């Protein structure tokens, strides 16, 4: 198993099998991202129960470097896998970080991010800008 | 329930719950895409059984117009849903179109695309360029 994050969160097993919530592309990072969630998160996302998200919801964002497809240069496609970011909802347990447990694992080798157990204050530094939306930027993508 | 495509392919039920294969962004369409697959496709993708893909594999590409996140302008995120494109592998049934059944549904209204039953020749026009990769451009995104 990969090492736990410095705040004690273990890597959610099976996240690559989870359902999609959305996708994104971060210009400044030259990354394509997929956002998945466990079934608690997906149910909440689809039913709009995101104020707050429920206890047990886990979101995962998977980031790859952007490359261009060798056969179709206008298609930006994933190259190198760069990291997996997680938010785990537990209003009581992570009340000090807004009710979410943050954790990041880097690369194929899955090195836990962060110098110490307060690393999540970095995450909060930006995610506080989405405080009105329970610290979550992502808007579930529309589907029929 | 949505009408079948002009070549007789019915919309696959439950595609929104399928596992992810990849993501992409098409620069000339200003979209973001998620590529999902049924469990045959996902197993094939993950094992590298793509030369050729096995019969029964279904790939779906979901497309949204790109929007910029209101709280974070360098984040391109899905706006309106534009289309669902499908490729259904059946080397015998779809031998005339490279072993793949193509189909597209447009919009939230899931209107079948295509003027007639030969609409898939359009798809083949470009997809023939990926013939070395069994007519599939997408490279499964690498995950640990
Ligand atoms: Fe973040
Ligand atoms: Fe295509």
């Amino acid at each position: 198993e990969p090492a736990a994050a410095p705040n004690g969160i273990s890597l959610p097993a099976g996240y690559k099998d989870w359902k999609m919530i959305g996708v994104s592309s971060r210009i400044e990072q030259n990354n394509l991202r997929a956002i998945l969630g466990n079934d608690i998160a997906v149910k909440a996302a689809r039913e709009g129960r995101t104020h707050p998200w429920p206890d047990g919801a886990i979101l995962v964002k998977l980031s790859w470097k952007k490359s261009t497809h060798e056969l179709f240069p206008s298609a930006e496609v994933p190259g190198d896998f760069t990291q997996a970011d997680f938010m785990v909802k537990d209003a009581a347990k992570y009340a000090s970080t807004g009710g979410w447990g943050y954790a990041r694992w880097l690369g194929m080798e899955q090195k836990p991010y962060g110098a110490n157990a307060d690393f999540a204050q970095e995450c909060m530094g930006c995610h506080s800008g989405a405080k009105a939306a329970d610290y979550v930027f992502t808007h579930p993508a529309k589907l029929p």
